[PDB]
């Protein structure tokens, strides 16, 4: 009860198709387009308290916030999974070396088209884990 899972993507279109998707999906899993740190952490509250996984789409150049948003899911004790749409840019690679350095979990899908089919084979479970044994 009450996952966390972060769309996190460079362009808009992106996470407003993906948002549409996990939203149609089910509309109890809190899929918030916000970018923000205080008001993330607030959802967080609410969706533990529901005990429904939530869903929190920030973009590329927003996800350098999400670092402040770590600390207070980690005080929680909730299960923090960034889901992440990897394209080969530096800025993008600076931050996602913060989560698997510290410890949080995060799925680089590396597209938009997985991206989504991503989401919405995590809410047909939970979304704490890979769906591919990652090899290579």
């Amino acid at each position: 009860m009450g996952t966390v899972v972060i769309v996190v993507s460079n362009d808009e279109r992106i996470l407003e198709e993906l948002l549409e998707v996990v939203l149609k999906s089910d509309p109890n899993v809190k899929t918030v387009r916000t970018d923000d740190k205080e008001k993330v952490k607030e959802e967080i509250e609410k969706a533990r308290k529901q005990g429904r996984p939530i869903v929190i789409f920030i973009r590329g150049a927003y996800e350098e916030v999400v670092r402040d948003i770590v600390e207070y899911a980690q005080k929680e004790g909730l299960r923090v999974l960034v889901i992440k749409v990897a394209q080969d840019q530096e800025l993008l690679e600076r931050f996602y070396e913060q989560l698997k350095k510290d410890g949080v979990d995060v799925r680089v899908t590396d597209n938009e088209d997985e991206a989504k089919k991503r989401l919405k084979e995590l809410l047909e479970k939970v979304g704490s884990l890979e769906h591919h044994h990652h090899h290579h």
